[PDB]
């Protein structure tokens, strides 16, 4: 693999920049944390990034393509992911042919603009099994990560609770507290631009 990490300096505003989305993107859920834990705030322990020639052109290339296919406008967002395959997917870039066929909107990869969506998903569908170590969702001890990714939304189909994007879209996007979930069914639709280190902190 030619990935590699640069860690950013806490005083660094690129890393500031990432802190601030994460802390600021948080909402009360429906699972009252049953998923991904109680918290209001992260203790965010290290952002790096993700630097990958390999991936880079195969995004921007495909970027390219969505452009001409929706009105030369990639439609790019920068959204959060979870799951727990994210030191693969740093290596050798997101991959459809993982992506869980019994979704709510089928087999694709699923982002979030809430860190704490994104959050639920990092030990497993619905928070899984919780942490390795101790078997609890809601774990403050282990550390977990997310992927900060740049993401080719192109022209995204609205659809509420599939293999593919429906005829001339590019992405899904939906909202079943309605919070807003995406999905492609192409991994080089979305770049992980930062991997973000970080514990949920215990309120009080
Ligand atoms: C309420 C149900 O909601 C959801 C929300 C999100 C996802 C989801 N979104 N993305 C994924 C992962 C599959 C995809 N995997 C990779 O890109 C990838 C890439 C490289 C890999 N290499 C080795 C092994 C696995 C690898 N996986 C990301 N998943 C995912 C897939 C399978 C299991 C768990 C997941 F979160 N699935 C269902
Ligand atoms: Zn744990």
């Amino acid at each position: 693999s030619g990935t590699i990490l640069i860690d950013l300096s806490p005083d660094d505003k690129e890393f500031q920049s990432v802190e601030e989305e994460m802390q600021s993107t948080v909402r009360e859920h429906r699972d009252g944390g049953h998923a991904g834990g109680i918290f209001n705030r992260y203790n965010i322990l290290k952002i790096q990034k993700v630097c990958n020639k390999k991936l880079w052109e195969r995004y921007t290339h495909r970027r390219k393509e969505v452009s001409e296919e929706n009105h030369n406008h990639a439609n790019e967002r920068m959204l959060f992911h979870g799951s727990p395959f994210v030191n693969a997917i740093i290596h050798k870039g997101f991959d459809e042919r993982h992506a869980y066929i019994g979704g709510m909107f089928g087999a694709g990869i699923y982002f979030a603009e809430n860190s704490s969506k994104s959050n639920q998903y990092v030990y497993g569908i619905g928070g899984g099994t919780g942490c390795p170590v101790h078997k609890d969702r809601s774990c403050y001890i282990c550390h977990r990560q997310l992927l900060f990714c740049r993401v080719t939304l192109g022209k995204s189909f609205l659809q509420f609770s599939m293999a593919h994007s429906p005829p001339g879209h590019h992405s899904v996007t939906g909202r079943p507290l309605a919070l807003a979930e995406y999905v492609i069914y192409r991994g080089e639709q979305a770049y992980p631009e930062y991997l973000i280190t970080y514990q949920i902190m215990r309120p009080e």
